[PDB]
């Protein structure tokens, strides 16, 4: 048995069977498969606005189109063999080859990757992208040459990659149908070199089939770390010990701006009226209270996230001219324009030839938040005739649905979240390859086409100044509130909790170390360093 004072049970990101670990493929990979297991060359502090050299010793832009990265001495992967430039080349150029590599368009703008020395790489670009390079720098773990050159890209693409070899304070020791059990690696070489040493023996992720599961396992302290949402954080705290980023209400930080992706391939959803009435029938307040009991804010029409370094960018002459509220009796009007009128006098509108239609909106099971939430939004839609009917896959069916384009409408945050440039959200939302790909990870899930818009991203891309990158994020806010291929809602939080009955210090507004979330997408958000600080009470 795992002795209870070295052993950290987390929870919150693993919702469907352990069963792949391909960091190739960070969608299907159980959370900490990037972070635990392969690390980046670089984090990013989100309170501060900061990276930090992981890998990396250093990188630097030293001409427009030439950005020197330094690798730290002493790297190791934990077969033992040396990480080394090598590696860090292999990563990119295995891209170059493979196409179906998710990464593979970084050739598109990177010209070559020199070898300066035997830690130094020069990567050259046709096409300077800064703000993507700022999230490829983060978000592209690196992987071992030694093991992954020889296969072939389906096997690359297919691997379920049990038992990874990666670089990172923790292996997997075992996994099961309702957990990944990570084991620390004692010789992990951040320990000599960065100085950091987590604390944990065992991390047990933890999967349950709804946040109603999780909310017992925290109370008895059978979860330590949870990164799921739970209701009555109040009660959590006063009567259970509870811990969370903000002492008091709201409890927590946000990550993401929560919205509807729209089908703007199925009648009448391509009609960019028709997804402006839908905007303007939703109600987000009462959203905020019922879902979140104020946990969460309601989102700004465009959709930018309330941070410092987003909103020195806020479009605010785009959104009074061309932004949404909700108010039901706009929404009627638009539909009564195009022609939807409830013919029958069953309360949903028809289409203009006296058809019915009627439309999905989904989330994942066991989410109860977001079940809340679209069970708001389609009575909302409802109200005004259009009939919507929520719908709860299960997480696999709902990530291929939404991947894969299959919805009518989706509520979803995988893309819209924190990161180092605001160029990350509009990428998210508009994400041109979704056209005419078959699958998107990249965002764009409803497979929204727009000449204009990718001429907009990448000049916003290109730009390292801010009165530029100013004057693109109004051209795309006004794109986006015009044509609403995604409706933001609200800025759902980085649900944290934690119980102290095992394991303490805490990160907490009070205690900044280390943002605690573990999702896949921010362990390079400093989630990685919530590992060193916690303390176990007891020996
Ligand atoms: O409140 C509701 C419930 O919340 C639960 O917790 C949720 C949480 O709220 C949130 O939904 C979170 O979302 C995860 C998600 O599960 C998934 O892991 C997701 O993974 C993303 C990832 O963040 C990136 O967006 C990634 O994008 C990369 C692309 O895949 C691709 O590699 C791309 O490559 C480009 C390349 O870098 C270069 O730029 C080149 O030029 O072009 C290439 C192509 O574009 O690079 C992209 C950026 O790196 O995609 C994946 C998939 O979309 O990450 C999010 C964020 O964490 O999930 C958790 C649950 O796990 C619970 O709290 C529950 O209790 C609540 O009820
Ligand atoms: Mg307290
Ligand atoms: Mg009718």
């Amino acid at each position: 048995t795992f002795e209870r004072n070295k052993t950290l049970y987390w929870g919150g990101a693993l919702w469907s069977p352990p069963s792949n670990w391909n960091p190739f493929t960070p969608w299907n990979a159980v959370a900490g498969t990037i972070g635990l297991v392969y690390e980046p060359l670089f984090l990013y502090d989100p309170l501060n606005d900061k990276f930090e050299p992981w890998l990396a010793e250093k990188g630097e832009w030293v001409s427009n189109n030439e950005y020197v990265l330094t690798l730290r001495k002493g790297l190791r992967w934990q077969d033992g063999v040396p990480l080394t430039a090598d590696d860090v080349v292999f990563t990119f150029e295995i891209a170059k080859k493979y196409t179906g590599i998710s990464y593979s368009p970084v050739w598109n703008w990177l010209g070559r990757i020199e070898r300066v020395d035997e830690r130094t790489l020069k990567f050259v670009f046709s096409d300077p992208r800064y703000q993507e390079w700022k999230q490829m720098l983060i978000n592209t773990p690196i992987v071992p040459k030694h093991i992954w050159e020889n296969k072939t890209e389906e096997e690359v693409l297919q691997a379920a990659n049990e038992n990874p070899v990666g670089s990172g304070p923790y292996y997997v020791e075992s996994w099961a149908d309702d957990r990944c059990v990570f084991k620390k690696n004692g010789n992990w070489w951040g320990i000599r070199e960065l100085g950091y040493d987590p604390k944990p023996e065992r991390i047990v992720e933890l999967r349950v089939l709804s946040n109603n599961v999780a909310v017992g396992m925290l109370m008895k302290g059978e979860l330590d770390w949870s990164n799921f949402f739970l209701p009555g954080v109040p009660v959590l705290k006063k009567a259970y010990g509870i811990v969370t980023w903000y002492e008091n209400a709201p409890y927590m930080l946000p990550a993401n701006t929560a919205g509807i992706y729209i089908n703007v391939n199925k009648y009448p959803l391509s009609i960019p009226e028709f997804r402006r009435a839908m905007a303007y029938a939703i109600n987000p307040e009462k959203i905020v209270t019922r879902a979140y009991e104020n946990m969460v804010t309601a989102a700004n029409p465009a959709g930018i996230l309330p941070l410092p370094g987003y909103m020195k960018y806020y479009p605010k002459e785009v959104v009074d001219k061309y932004g949404f509220k909700y108010d039901p009796e706009m929404a009627k009007k638009i539909l009564d324009e195009l022609g939807f009128k409830d013919v029958n006098k069953d309360g949903f509108r028809e289409d203009p030839n006296g058809k019915p239609f009627k439309l999905t909106i989904e989330c994942p099971y066991g989410w109860t938040d977001w079940m809340v939430s679209i069970q708001s939004i389609a009575e909302d839609l409802v109200k005004v005739g259009i009939n919507v009917e929520p719908k709860y896959p299960d997480y696999s069916k709902y990530a291929d649905d939404l991947y894969g384009g299959k919805f009518d409408l989706i509520l979803n945050n995988f893309t819209t979240g924190v990161s180092a440039t605001i160029w990350s959200y509009f990428n998210g939302v508009f994400y041109p390859d979704a056209v005419e790909s078959e699958y998107s990870y990249s965002g764009n899930f409803g497979k929204y086409a727009n000449p204009e818009v990718e001429t907009l991203l990448d000049e916003l891309n290109r730009s390292n100044d801010d009165a530029k990158i100013k004057e693109v994020v109004a051209k795309l806010s006004e794109i986006l509130l015009k044509d609403l291929p995604f409706i933001p809602l609200w800025y759902n939080g980085a649900w944290f909790q934690a119980s102290e009955a095992v394991w303490t210090n805490w990160p907490t507004e009070k205690n900044p170390y280390a943002v605690p979330i573990g999702w896949n997408g921010w362990w390079q958000l400093t989630g990685i360093k919530t590992l060193f600080g916690i303390e176990a009470k007891h020996h």
